[PDB]
Order: structure tokens, then C-alpha cells, then sequence
């Protein structure tokens, strides 16, 4: 209902996503909201 599915996450950026996930990693620089 908030998540965009196909977007993309950054250590300084995040999308909504309220059943989706953010690929927000530590060892990541680049997720994707994207449903699990």
C-alpha cells in the first residue's frame, strides 16, 4: 500500500514500503523495495 516494488534503497535514501522490503543493507550502497 506504500511500497513502489522495483525501487531502490541507499545508505542515505529509503523508500515508504509498508508490506515490502529496503534492501537498506550495511554491506549494501544500492537495495530495491521489493515484496518478500
Amino acid at each position: 500500500q506504500c511500497k513502489p516494488n522495483g525501487a531502490k534503497c541507499t545508505e542515505i535514501s529509503i523508500p515508504p514500503c509498508c508490506s515490502n522490503f529496503c534492501l537498506r543493507y550495511a554491506g549494501q550502497k544500492s537495495g530495491t523495495c521489493a515484496n518478500r
